[PDB]
């Protein structure tokens, strides 16, 4: 065992990994969804950009539960990083929807992680938890949130004139 | 009766008093407007960034009186500050309407107060109305109707796209 | 339904509400103590300065209170902001006494609202109360607990010179 | 008659002259007040700043009225500057109080000039006394006030420790 280990049960440190997984996972669909709007027949300069950041966000997610998971003396197991679900997007707001959806389940998980540290008693990993992931998930969601209901009520996806316009005006 | 009380009525005093509880109750107003704009669902930020100063505007304003009662001997009675007609208020164009409202409001009530202290012959009161709360007044109802009439010509409130647009390039 | 609620009990919800309306009727008894020391027969910058920043302070608050409601998908239903119970507020002392008696009531309703959130599991509902307010309450009354022992121990209320004095060397 | 009179009476003019002649008293009083307080047996340097200071402010205040005099075409007539009532002004609070006498009886002064332009419709004339000299009227009489106010609660006049304290803080 670890001459660092203290306070670190076993079942938070599964979840860490499998944590650490879905970061991977969730920069791997932004990824996708930003290669996806750079395509030439969706052209969507500011969603690229927008899904891109987002993609290498979610990888410093990943990066700090792994240096979380050293620092209390954990080991890292890393996993099969799936493809997204999706190689198509169909439009701007579909993938704003699918990102909302994402970190949705992505703070889900989180929620959860949070619920066993506290039955655990890891006041340390429920400080963390708080500190770095669950008041960028609220934001995150509430900003994928105010993306989606403009371009709606710009008559996305139906008008091609909306996702334009929102890419220059809210992601330029 | 105060030392430094000079040609200041009583009537003068107690419409004052009145006055200073319709601005805050104005600012109270535009603060429910501002983070109304602010919701997910609606999600215009610059229109809530424009009640919201509004708001503080209008505190600058109550805070002016409460001043003036103090500099001319009077005493200051605050009362309660009512809540705003509207929880919800539809649209850019339907908060625009209502804000232009309650400044005509306003402005009846200062010249009013106006009205009152030229009746009472208080030259200094009736320059203090003329000098910080007139003008302001028809400035805030040009500026309103300005609004107003570019979201209806935009097609406000049934076209999203107007009020998108609109938030943008005039209240950016 | 709101598309960003996750995990947002109700219950909170209205909480938030109430503590919004309790940080809006705090910033109003600050604003009356502040117009107080402002009188000719009372004549204090100082203490005056003091309590009208305290007055934006809350101001602040309640605000942020009301960004935490939309940024979690609940609805934010404003009240009447009642009227502060005194109009004489005696002496400095006196003062600084109900201001010291009015942050505890609102450290009260914030602990209670923490509470309430970890009732419903609410990491981050508790995160931010932690993070925003329940240091700052502390402080304040640190701070106006250290400011009633110097206004006593000087000669307070008694003496015109003890709070004379603290107005220029504590509160300048 | 002068090529520059329009709309400017008779009466208007001569209450002018009236009003020069009582801002030069009351420079005069001031001046007077500053080098009571610079002797040897009351000593208190920054009382007499002060008063010098309203002095001049009052010689100013007599020559933009001589001006405004030679603006509307009316002709300057000087009269005798009688001597202050009192050569022992006793002490700082009872310079105070004479002080608060004083720009009251200048402001029932100015009070009556401007009721007499409005008697005689002379907007400009009233207009002039609102700017210029009514609310300065209202700020020396709350400021003397405050003064006042403070050195009585400090225990003026027969704390001397409390006038010397005052010079100190308040006036240096
Ligand atoms: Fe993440
Ligand atoms: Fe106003
Ligand atoms: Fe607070
Ligand atoms: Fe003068």
């Amino acid at each position: 065992t670890s001459q660092v280990r203290q306070n670190y049960h076993q079942d938070s440190e599964a979840a860490i990994n499998r944590q650490i997984n879905l970061e991977l996972y969730a920069s791997y669909v932004y990824l996708s969804m930003s290669y996806y709007f750079d395509r030439d027949d969706v052209a969507l300069k500011n969603f690229a950009k927008y899904f891109l950041h987002q993609s290498h966000e979610e990888r410093e997610h990943a990066e700090k539960l792994m240096k979380l998971q050293n620092q209390r003396g954990g080991r890292i197991f890393l996993q099969d990083i799936k493809k997204p679900d999706c190689d198509d997007w169909e439009s701007g707001l579909n993938a704003m929807e699918c990102a909302l959806h994402l970190e949705k389940n992505v703070n889900q998980s989180l929620l959860e992680l949070h619920k066993l540290a506290t039955f655990k008693n890891d006041p340390h990993l429920c400080d963390f938890i708080e500190t770095h992931y669950l008041n960028e998930q609220v934001k995150a969601i509430k900003e994928l949130g105010d993306h989606v209901t403009n371009l709606r009520k710009m008559g996305a996806p139906e008008s091609g004139l909306a996702e334009y316009l929102f890419d220059k005006h809210t992601l330029g």
